[PDB]
């Protein structure tokens, strides 16, 4: 499928459920059509394709379904936030000014105030 | 339909109906002009065909309907808001300030205070 | 007319009211002169023509009729609020401290703190 | 009057009053010198003449007259500032974080806190 | 007096009684040596003659004499300020932050929050 | 393994341990695998085959098994916190407003304002 | 005096009263030399004699003395602070935050609150 | 070791404890490298080498036990504070707000308020 | 001295009293080397000789001294602060938020709130 | 010495003596190398002789001794804090917010607010 065609799935199933389940997870599109179909980038216009498969009624409703079916804790959870702050803080291209405000932030949180 | 004409409806009526549909959903315009009406775009000045079809007294009226018809549960609910900043927190391309922002605001919604 | 002339009305009439109606409605000036006038643009200079036709009595007065006229639930409705809201939050061009606020507002409004 | 003259007037009485009232009402100069006075600009220094025009006892006499005479409701009632604000909301080229600003302030005068 | 001389008055005093009043009454320098005394721009240094002239013992005396001549209420009424901020508001070269803070303080002080 | 596959795993397991415990400490994707997986980069695109390896159910699970095993002391305790800040400030390369503000948080911290 | 001479005073001491006075008044420096001192700016370095001349024991205690014998009423009385808020106000090269900055402090001031 | 090894101690054991030492007293990397490994710098990529170095179990553990053994005042004590914010002061490279902070800070510290 | 000295002293002591009373009164560096060693600047690099003069004990005690021995009244008095606004007020160089805060800060100390 | 050497102490003690006291009474590094040991700069990287000689033990022990013995009083007095905003505020290169911010500054200290 290399043209912009929303209705061509039930023959593409399995393909559709990993690009539902790992963007509902939260992670960008773009780069999740690079993963799950290729490198079939850059065809025609890649975001024209995305937005495409982007608007399928079984897309929406697949879609809408799994993401009101996912509990508020495999979301963000405490611990995720400690671990996504501290990547901020230990990751050397953050420029400055963000990783001191990452610290201050893990400072408040876990009232570690020389305590 | 390669002019700019705004009365020429009753003849492309489907078509009318899901750029209505998907533009009352919330998503830009522009791009939803090259999902349903093809590649037509740059025939003349895109932006003047594109707001010369924005002024279709049907559009109008239909919009209009359509718009207040739907309830304010499939516009912004929790959820959709949680996944929202969830995409913007692993997007590897929204600067490092907005990803601390979006973090804490993630932080003070779900209590989320090491509780 | 592709002359600068204030008073040529009661000619072109109908025009002119097309032009009130989208202009109370509240878009933008400039491409409302492309949409109504054809590409009479770049005739001499552009803005020239626009704020001379912005001049005419008869346009003022109908303008200032129209615009006392239309009741203040036709220009902003909550709706109305929540769908400019969204269309912004779902824009990819918009930066995205931008974005961050929108969905901030979009919180605020609608009770949305986890509940 | 391609010269610098404060005093030419009672000869050119009517044009001074049509500049007169579109400068009351509010809209910049510069322009206005195109609309009434046609395309005279660059004769020699355009600022030069205008701020000459713009110094006239004659002309400082009737303006004060004029803007001292007009009540405070033909300038900013409640409908204008709400139709002004609007206009800066629908342009798409206002940048974004002052179409933001335009959606709080409107949001903050017409009680619209989702009720 | 196409040189720098501070002291060459009572030959040449009423054209320093125009520049007196039109600087009191608050506009720029600069220009009104354009408007008072034609074209001498650029004839050495503009702003050493500028402020030559702007030192004349005569000049100093007269001036502060006007000026703490003046009532407040020919420099600052509220109808002013009113024209003033609507000529910000409606001027489209103010970019738009600046607007936005206009169309704010117009709304402040003139109590039209929706009343 | 060249390619981007995400099942192959297995078979290269010890490898994909150092990998996970590596990321769950904090430290920032792209280098661990230049690290773990030596000097691979630019086989193809590179962030291709790091999320692709990112994306792995097998990963998923260990990574989220052993992040949720993890006590909150050994990602932040109070000393860690020192250390980093002082890192910060000891840095010729952190512009000088970062600088002063790790000051102003160190002082706020551990009581010592001249105590 | 082309050279670089503190202490020549005494010979020409009626110019370094004039000097002294319009210092005192508050004008900046610089611009006073090619007032009084005529245009040997330029010489040498034109900020070292004009330093040099700022350094002399006679300038020091007459500029103290002028200085302190001036009563604060003719360095900042109201109604000199309204006539420089409005100079900024009237100059059409301030920028727009600061036009806007200055009529909101005009405001501020003069209880012109729409009163 | 020019190759990117991350477990060859045991061998050079007296270089890893100067490292370790001058890193927990908070030094920052890259140059410590050169400071105790040469000028090895640049041998391939001196990232990749620093960070594998900076990997080594028996580095975790040893940095970990240092750190962990040294008390909160050959870190942070008042003096130290009051050492690093005069060198900000009388540093003529620090920009000028920098220094302003700092001398805002040092006053606020050291209860200098004319007192 | 075209060399970098420190211990020259009591041969040149007149000189070196300039230098400590022009230091002490608050004037820069740099320039002052310029004022009373001539026009050495530039014999190799002028901050060496400058710094190397700056570290003199003779010169670190006698500047000790001659500093703690000045009133607090020589160096900030009322009527100086009021000058010192006045100047930054007056240049027509230092941009326009400043002059704008100049004017503030006027109005502010001697309570001239239109009294 | 034009190697990196730390351990090449006590048979160059004196210098090392004048290094301490000059860094501990706060100046800059860089520099004071210049002044202690001549022209040596550019050996080979001057930040890594710098920092080399930075590290010695006899260095850090003598440092720290001499720090700690030097009273509170000899770093931050009330008198120095004054010269240096006022140095701040007499010196025409450290743009014009900050010289407004140090006038603020000088006022608060002094309780000069027209007293």
């Amino acid at each position: 499928q290399e043209f912009a065609d929303p209705h061509f799935a039930a023959i593409n199933q399995k393909r559709f459920d990993l690009y539902i389940d790992l963007r509902v997870q939260g992670y960008s599109s773009w780069r999740v059509f690079r993963a799950i179909w290729g490198e079939e980038h850059m065809d025609g216009p890649a975001q024209a394709r995305i937005f495409a498969m982007e608007s399928n009624p079984y897309y929406r409703k697949q879609f809408k379904a799994k993401l009101n079916a996912t509990k508020t804790s495999d979301l963000w959870n405490p611990k995720t936030a400690l671990h996504e702050l501290l990547q901020m803080v230990r990751d050397p291209t953050v420029k400055d000014s963000s990783r001191l405000s990452a610290i201050k932030e893990l400072n408040v949180l876990a009232e570690i105030t020389f305590v």
